[PDB]
């Protein structure tokens, strides 16, 4: 309903579930089955209040890898222009994808420390249903520091479970508090 | 270099060469679709002048069909918000893909009708693909049928082959009309 544009990047290694998460955040369902793809989340800013306003929040899923040549990272940097928020997606199974988030973030800070950064960040970990009943505690501590070094909210979910995206959820409140913060900081 | 954003839709039936054209407009080469895809064209506004300004022109390749139910056109209408220009792509081989441009354009302008396109201010560009696949017999006949296509829309026309890198090489008659459009898209918006 608003012609105000909001742009949120979705960064992460290939295979962590960026496509399944974006599909979950927009179409409110599960991904059944190249380049940069964009889906739109219709977010009601301050829903139910006297300041309610409908925004169209673009989720930009850029591909690639953090090991490519700087003549390919410089071409990938034109998509990082005019960013209002960044979602960093990592695989709770693949601990190497959580370290590469530190390189994705610097990739955006190199062609746009973390304490001078003003862009709201959100760290989302995937494949939580694949965690063990005794390794749950060990990996959660490794990601709590991940959300502290970025000064970001943390959310851990399974993209194949539709109860991660049910209304009222604690994953839906941290999500709406993030999209609200993205709109507040100069939408 | 400028954080000013430009948004151009590229609409057309599936298989007409939207992906091959966008790749040609950005990477200046030849391409050897689910949902909406975006590539970025680095356009130098007023190139060679003291007012030169670098814009990042987003080319939004929206998918789908104009025969789908209005419950799919309502989901596809969120991608049509805040558009600064529209490229309408048709296949010179498939005459049916040029008729569907009449419904692609209206899908964006509403959210057959000569006055709508005469009152339209969003710059339009009609690009016909697969021109190298026409023989030297009906080639002249089909070019006449598309001149009316670009007139009913009050749009510029370009006809090319996306697989030949000389169709969009610099200095071309297709490369100046292209910059005249990206300039017009920036002018009728920011200026």
């Amino acid at each position: 309903a608003s012609l105000d544009r909001v742009k949120v990047l979705v960064l992460g290694d290939s295979g962590v579930g960026k496509s399944s998460l974006v599909h979950l955040l927009c179409h409110n369902q599960v991904l059944g089955n190249v380049g940069c793809s964009v889906d739109i989340r219709v977010h009601d800013y301050k829903e139910g209040t006297p300041e309610e306003k409908t925004y169209y929040i673009e989720l930009w899923d850029v591909g690639g890898s953090v090991g490519s040549a700087s003549s390919v990272k410089s071409t990938r940097a034109v998509f990082y222009n005019s960013v209002n928020g960044i979602i960093l997606v990592h695989d709770l199974t693949n601990k190497k994808s959580s370290q590469n988030l530190y390189r994705w973030s610097l990739e955006v800070l190199n062609r746009d420390q973390f304490a001078d950064n003003q862009i709201p960040l959100l760290v989302i970990g995937t494949k939580l249903d694949q965690i063990h009943e005794t390794k749950r505690h060990e990996v959660l501590i490794r990601t709590a520091f991940l959300a502290e070094d970025f000064n970001a909210e943390e959310i851990n979910l399974d993209c194949t479970n539709p109860r991660s995206s049910a209304a009222g959820s604690s994953n839906a409140v941290k999500l709406s508090r993030f999209f609200d913060k993205v709109i507040e900081k100069r939408y």
